[PDB]
């Protein structure tokens, strides 16, 4: 079923509950996933309206870009022509510049397909925005079906030759409520080495390091308070993870990543090369979510995307969009109960 | 009473109904009117749906900008430095440039104030946006009450210097019916001058003309069709009205303009310094409005602002915002009728 809702503002609710009675719900301030449920249970973290979303944390959930990451004092080179976008953290491009996409309101159209309903986001990025050369047309697809699979497809082409890399910011907390921490997940991640940053203003440090059998390798499963309680440099640097994941193997078909709490998984699935993980270093802040004060390590994200820093390490990839040409990425994040057996205590 | 629904894309309608009957109604999809009207009849052309407005025609009812009009080959000089904006039309900016504010979703607010209503749209144009140096945070209260004045206001501040002239591009049409022309309407407007275009691009001819005793002059009641049938080469140039007027006394409380049909009459109020006004000069274009086939001068815009062609005719004003300056605008549009 579908249903829809004014959210606030002027934005919409739009939820869906498949046949397994999943029910999942996005919102177009952003192109953003608002909540995720299973048998009454939150399964990432989401506010109850959309004024909380600007006035809170507007990340969580939405779609980012035109560029997710920092881009080091905004500067990108398109053409061998250098462009300075809009710096937002210091010098620093972050999350595509201020007052980006995530806060948009985007059109947007449904398409029932009876197992899979899917919802279409639609918006322009003006050529110039935030000193992107543009125009940009975007669109997300975000959809949902009987198998509980729940794929977002970005496509985009623009009028000139630009640099694209959106990725999308959910916040997992599979504990059902922000003031626990997901220490007590367990987590498996495809990924052989990571991207450490420079300082504290999480520019990339410029070499790409090998992190097997260290407190940062999850090949094989482990609790994440491995990570957490580790004094290796770059977790102290971060108070947690903040950090890009280079996949060993790429391909839509893999299972990159998988998180699990008890009965239930969440495994991650992407045609791109790298996760950047965060897990909401965010001390004693303590945002409120659903009246629950939102503890540090009180969520996990897995923004696939061409890692951050490329243009420091050409290694990692290329995100320029070339005039006509167009751009396409698929992420999955899929829901299963009783994957595997996981029962520990913190 | 306020209704609020889905007008398609994800867009809303707000429609509010005062204690006179008289119902308006405005989308946020470019912070527009979308319909006027009493006793049944509409007084404004519009769609009935958002999608309307995307694949026929995106201006009417909207709040354009940054900038309306035409600029000439899209260029402004900010702080003494050039500045090229998008070109959308050939190579002028019109209305801000392709994709403009009139496309977007803005974010809103109702505020019921009782005998008033107020809804205030807000969006945010990005620093660059189409050429547009901001980020530029802009408003746009829409307010109707319950003496039938329907008020428009504007408010934006910028980061940085920039340019800032939008207006509200709404079509009467007191006939009702969009295959009805308006060249029975009577028309009064305060102004004595007007800038004349330089050929079919539109641009500024480069002068102003004083008007008074010719075919537009409105300074006291007329009816359309004689300037529709005059010879004046600036009427013959465009097929009707596309001109820039400029008012005679600036202020808020003067009733710079009126539009009668018959019982009905719609009186204008701003303080800006000048009135575009057009015609809905298309030809055999035909666009549909609730199914009828719009005719050549089937509708008529007061777009208030500062005139277009200050780029080159300094006199007509200056569309300069600062940083960190409050722009304010200010236009009433309030209907009448006769008992
Ligand atoms: O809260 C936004 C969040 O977005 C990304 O995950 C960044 O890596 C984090 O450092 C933080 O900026
Ligand atoms: O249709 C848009 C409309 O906008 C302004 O009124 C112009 O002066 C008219 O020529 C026309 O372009
Ligand atoms: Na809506």
């Amino acid at each position: 079923s579908i249903k829809i809702r004014d959210f606030g503002l002027g934005s919409d609710l739009i939820s869906l509950t498949n046949k397994a009675g999943v029910t999942i719900s996005f919102t177009n301030l952003g192109a953003r996933i608002v909540d995720w449920q299973k048998d009454g249970k939150h399964l990432i973290l989401g506010f109850d309206s959309a004024k909380e979303y600007l006035e809170k944390d507007a990340y969580p959930g939405a779609t980012v870009g035109p560029t997710a990451g920092r881009i080091k004092d905004g500067l990108v080179k398109i053409s061998g022509k250098d462009y300075i976008l809009n710096q937002n953290e210091g010098p620093q491009t972050l999350n595509g510049g201020e007052e980006s996409i995530h806060t948009k309101l985007w059109t947007y159209e449904v398409t029932d397909l009876g197992a899979e309903v899917q919802v279409k986001f639609s918006l322009v990025s003006n050529d110039g925005t935030n000193g992107y050369p543009g125009k940009i047309e975007m669109s997300v697809t975000h959809s949902f079906d009987d198998d509980n699979k729940w794929k977002i497809h970005y496509e985009a082409i623009s009028d000139k030759d630009t640099v694209f890399n959106p990725t999308g910011h959910v916040y997992f907390n599979l504990n059902g409520d922000a003031s626990e921490s997901v220490e007590n997940h367990g987590l498996r991640l495809a990924a052989s080495r990571f991207v450490p940053l420079k300082d504290q203003t999480e520019i990339v440090r410029g070499d790409i390091v090998d992190i097997k059998n260290t407190d940062l390798d999850f090949r094989q499963e482990k609790q994440l308070s491995n990570a957490f309680n580790s004094n290796m440099e770059q977790v102290q640097l971060v108070k947690g993870i903040d950090h890009p994941f280079l996949l060993d193997q790429l391909g839509l078909d893999k299972e990159q990543a998988r998180l699990t709490l008890d009965d239930t998984s969440i495994s991650v699935f992407t045609d791109q090369p790298s996760i950047v993980i965060f897990t909401a270093n965010f001390g004693d802040l303590g945002t409120l979510y659903h009246e629950k004060k939102q503890v540090h390590h009180g969520g996990i994200t897995f923004e696939c995307q061409v890692s951050p820093g490329s243009e420091q390490i050409p290694e990692l990839g290329d995100i320029s969009l070339k005039a006509g040409e167009k751009y396409q990425a698929t992420t999955i994040y899929s829901l299963h109960t009783k994957l595997e057996h996981h029962h520990h205590h913190h």
